[PDB]
């Protein structure tokens, strides 16, 4: 299967899905006005994405990986520029507006972190075993809360609450080498952790009071996910991948419906 990562922003919204097929990562945009190919094209077998907003514009970071080489590609409004990231399988997330970017790298079963406080990159304290990694985070107004999902060749949530990593209460039924995705929203928060286990992606949910299996159930060997808020209404977009097929599935508070993105 192809490998996919996605990001969204704004209440329109605008969604960016980056699909790595045979060493060439390709973009597919959605400005609320149709799916159209984007100006992003770089070499890569793996890609993870994150984005924030500064002012009325967007800033996208896209982390392409080949072997053990991870080159960052920036969109500060002005073209796709090479980044200053040095360090395969990766997962990125941001917060604030400086911003602050963590990029967890599940190179060779040991997940390692690279942090950006705005003043250069520096290796972070995170060092946990696992083949696949996903990440999500959220702000409470002062404290950042990161949830890192490590899957040994069993998925183990790791929790940073502004003070030391601690093992999380995530429970799910996985298969060897399973592939995971995650998104979050709200202050509670609400977490949706999707895992790909031999062509059948499942959902595990946490509204703040006990994990529980979600309603989502579709076919796929890879999952990416993103969400956004229209009011207190959350809209999630999950991208399942099999071969080159990539079917978009949409939650809009009203059951799981198919999505406008082509299978491709």
């Amino acid at each position: 299967s192809v490998q996919t990562a996605a990001t969204s922003w704004g209440t329109v919204p605008s969604i960016r899905v980056y699909t790595a097929n045979n060493g060439k990562i390709t973009e597919r945009c959605w400005d609320g006005k149709g799916w159209y190919t984007g100006a992003f094209n770089e070499p890569g077998d793996n890609v993870s994405v994150t984005s924030w907003l500064v002012g009325s514009a967007i800033h996208i970071r896209v982390y392409a990986s080949t072997g053990t080489t991870t080159t960052e590609w920036c969109w500060d409004g002005n073209g796709w520029t090479k980044g200053a990231y040095t360090s395969d399988q990766t997962a990125a997330t941001s917060w604030g507006t400086v911003p602050s970017i963590r990029v967890y790298t599940a190179n060779n079963g040991k997940i390692t972190e690279r942090c950006w406080d705005g003043k250069g990159w520096y290796t972070g304290a995170f060092n946990e075993p696992g083949d696949n990694v996903s990440v999500t985070s959220w702000l409470v107004g002062s404290a950042i809360h990161i949830r890192v999902y490590a899957s040994t060749g069993t998925t183990t949530e790791w929790c940073w609450d502004g003070n030391g990593w601690t093992k999380g209460a995530y429970t799910s039924s996985t298969v060897p080498g399973d592939q995971t995705a995650a998104t979050s929203w709200g202050t509670v928060p609400s977490i949706r952790v999707y895992t790909a286990n031999n062509g059948k992606i499942t959902e595990r949910c946490w509204d703040g009071k006990g994990w529980y299996t979600g309603a989502f159930n579709e076919p796929g060997d890879n999952v990416s996910v993103t969400s956004w808020l229209v009011g207190s209404a959350i809209h999630i977009r999950v991208y399942a991948s099999t071969g080159t097929t990539t079917t978009e599935w949409c939650w809009d508070g009203n059951g799981w419906t198919k999505g406008a993105y082509t299978a491709t």
